[PDB]
């Protein structure tokens, strides 16, 4: 019976949300190469919107899967998944998801050795 689109939605809008935070870290390593800073204040206004929403959207994947009474991590999400027809691509999607956020944890980590990075490290720690 269960068969709700709330939770691979937000898989869905998070795996283009993190595709989109990746881009925009690609594309600051890229000026911090290329020693163009104003870009940089600007880079960092357009990854705000997306941490928040990644953020939020996290908080509901997780109030969905606890009041469902299952565990927060892979485990809990199959067991959720186990008799919905859309199952596997939820499986699918939280897997994708959970590569995505480690790239762009790395990725970020990476410009840091390079203020800017701060919130974006935070973000992904809290989702992780």
């Amino acid at each position: 019976m269960p068969d709700s689109p709330t939770l691979l939605d937000l898989f869905a809008e998070d795996i283009g949300h993190a595709n989109q935070l990746l881009q925009l870290v690609d594309e600051e390593f890229q000026a911090l190469e290329r020693r163009e800073l104003p870009v940089l204040q600007q880079l960092l206004g357009a990854k705000q919107p997306l941490m928040q929403q990644l953020e939020r959207n996290g908080r509901a994947r997780a109030e969905i899967l606890r009041e469902a009474g299952v565990s927060l991590d892979r485990e809990g999400l199959a067991r959720y998944a186990r008799e919905r027809a859309d199952g596997a691509e939820l499986l699918a999607r939280g897997d994708e998801l959970g590569e995505l956020l480690e790239r762009c944890q790395q990725a970020n980590l990476r410009n840091g050795r390079i203020a800017n990075q701060a919130s974006t490290g935070s973000l992904l720690n809290i989702l992780r």
